[PDB]
């Protein structure tokens, strides 16, 4: 199971949103469709920016993703394990939203990032956070959106438990 | 744990070989460096030749791989979780050799074959056949040889615990 830089480290704003009880029956991969980051400091600011965006512009209760993966190869805690994401209408409370920071329509995240996400996925299943036969899906498979990019979609569609 | 077709199904010849100590330290990705089989009637047969090739020609105790994955999206039991392989001189006593059947230098195995390989690793992880901090490597990293081949290599480098 990978290391996860907590909200207390990247400077997350304190909230209190809908809690989520595990295990999750879904693992949904997302991309921010925004800029990427490839170093700690940079990535921490990017998650902070994304959160503020969710609170301020969209008026969401918090960042809409359970976890984020910077191209530094680090996993950043979004709302985390126990709190509900808000990116996939209908699925949020039964899925773990894992999103890569950046725009991967024409190019996939570097290997470091990909490794960390899967390491995170495998972990979650092993520890029962994801169900034994969890379903893996891209944002675009359940929600109408370009997320997480054809390039990235090409990769996760070869991953384990990828919903057909 | 994905379905694994047992030795009895593809017709392995009986043998009693040196068992391996689990969990293993490495997960080694290999390619038969031979012909690619896309349908089961072809793949099953292929696995049989490999075994005879190993027993008959190489005078080895049994087929040299722990598992074999075909493009038919089938995982086949070589010597299994409990018996030492004989594909990596120097590591056969601490690694689990998993080989895709075929050549993959310019192009990697199809999603079906790829997915299976990882679901198998995840299985080993869940069942404890691999250590919590196991290493995933390409045969070429532990043996002077193209095996497994660039395209395939470029892919496993994005898998959990890839010991790049
Ligand atoms: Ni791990
Ligand atoms: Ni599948
Ligand atoms: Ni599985
Ligand atoms: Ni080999
Ligand atoms: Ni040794
Ligand atoms: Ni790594």
């Amino acid at each position: 199971c990978p290391g996860i830089v907590p909200r207390s480290v990247w400077g997350a704003r304190e909230t209190h949103c809908p809690r989520m009880t595990l295990p999750a029956k879904y693992g949904i991969i997302i991309h921010t469709a925004g800029r990427t980051c490839n170093i700690s400091d940079e990535c921490r600011l990017l998650v902070r920016d994304i959160q503020s965006f969710y609170i301020d512009r969209l008026k969401s209760c918090d960042i809409g993703y359970n976890f984020l993966v910077g191209q530094d190869g680090a996993i950043y805690e979004g709302v985390g394990w126990n709190v509900q994401g808000s990116s996939t209408p209908g699925y949020d409370d039964i899925a773990l939203g894992i999103t890569f920071m950046g725009t991967f329509t024409g190019i996939p995240p570097n290997a470091a990032a990909l490794e960390a996400a899967q390491d995170l996925i495998q972990c979650a299943m092993v520890k029962g956070y994801l169900t034994p036969n969890y379903l893996l899906v891209g944002h675009s498979d359940v929600a109408r959106t370009l997320s997480p990019g054809q390039a990235l979609y090409n990769i996760i569609s070869t991953w384990p438990h990828f919903k057909h």
